[PDB]
Order: C-alpha cells, then sequence, then structure tokens
C-alpha cells in the first residue's frame, strides 16, 4: 500500500521459499547463491522440503555469539539447482533500532501476508522459550504461530527473521552483513 510494503514484496517475490522440517512449515529467506536462513528451533536435518521438493542439506550452522549465547539463526546451504538473487547489500552492518518495519510471511496457511509492526527496538537479551538469546529485535504486534521465519524489513534494509512472541510483542533475530561474508 506504500513504500514499506513495496520493499517487503520485492524481497518476498524473489528471496523466499517455503521450508518444511519435522517441526512444521517456515518462511525461509534466501540470502545469496544456495544459502538461506531459518530459526534454529526449526531443527534442520540432513533433508528438508523446499516448496514441497525433497532437498539435501549440504551444510547447516546454528549461530552463537562469541559469549557462546544462542542467536536463534541457522544458516543453511541447500542442494538446489538455482541461486537466490544476492541481497547481502540490504543487510545492516551493526545492531540498531528502526522505525516503520514490515513483517512478511509466506506459507501454505498464510500466503502473501504483510504486517506493519511499527517501531523496532534493539531489545538485546531475551529468554526465548527457556533459552538465553542475544541480538533480539522487538515490535509491539500480537504475532501468532505460523509467522516464524517471517522477514522483517524497513525501506531498503532486511533486518531480521521472526523467532517468537509473548501474545502482545513479537521478537526477531537480527541479520547482520558479517554473517554472510565469503
Amino acid at each position: 500500500m506504500g513504500p514499506g510494503f513495496d520493499f517487503a514484496q520485492a524481497i518476498m517475490k524473489k528471496n523466499t521459499v517455503i521450508a518444511r522440517t519435522e517441526k512444521g512449515e517456515f518462511t525461509m529467506l534466501g540470502v545469496y547463491d544456495r544459502v538461506a536462513v531459518i530459526p534454529t528451533h526449526a531443527s534442520v536435518g540432513e533433508i528438508i522440503y523446499i516448496n514441497d521438493v525433497e532437498t539435501r542439506v549440504l551444510d547447516a550452522c546454528a549461530l552463537r555469539d562469541l559469549t557462546d549465547t544462542n542467536l536463534e539463526i541457522t544458516i543453511v546451504k541447500l542442494d538446489r539447482n538455482q541461486k537466490f538473487r544476492d541481497i547481502r547489500h540490504f543487510l545492516p552492518r551493526c545492531e540498531d533500532d528502526y522505525n516503520d518495519a514490515v513483517l512478511s510471511v509466506h506459507t501454505s496457511k498464510f500466503p502473501n501476508m504483510y504486517i506493519p509492526v511499527g517501531q523496532v527496538t534493539n531489545y538485546g537479551f531475551l529468554n526465548l522459550g527457556g533459552t538465553p538469546t542475544h541480538r533480539i529485535l522487538m515490535y509491539n504486534f500480537p504475532t501468532r504461530a505460523g509467522q516464524c521465519g517471517g522477514v522483517v524489513t524497513t525501506t531498503g534494509k532486511v533486518i531480521g527473521i521472526h523467532v517468537g512472541g509473548n501474545g502482545a510483542q513479537g521478537f526477531a533475530a537480527m541479520l547482520l552483513h558479517s554473517y554472510f561474508t565469503d
């Protein structure tokens, strides 16, 4: 409906796939080449379904910070026959707060879903389902089951992936450019 939704749509239409694990369906953001991200609680194994196609996992790494604290991001390299558009130039270099973000989801259940979540706080520490987690972004929107893996954007930046909620607030794991340097 406006420039925020325009940027979100441009990311969803070329840089997302539907990922299925034994823990359900997730929005999955493709970053460059065959490299994508997903919340670590999706529990990626040796095989994953990508748009309902059986796909070998070539590598999967659950990221932690240098304090050895969970970041809730898993980086996955997929044995897929096609590369993602390279969007690494849209990733922020540092931890930050943001205004006027959009959370965008695409699953079998919730296709073409876009939510204006408003102001995003650099929350930092969160006990997420019992697990100490760092680099958490928070927004004041009552996010629900089915939105995990959803992409958080501002105009011109891809800043995080949705990883949880408490009924009143939603929480995203930061994406930083340094996670995807090669």
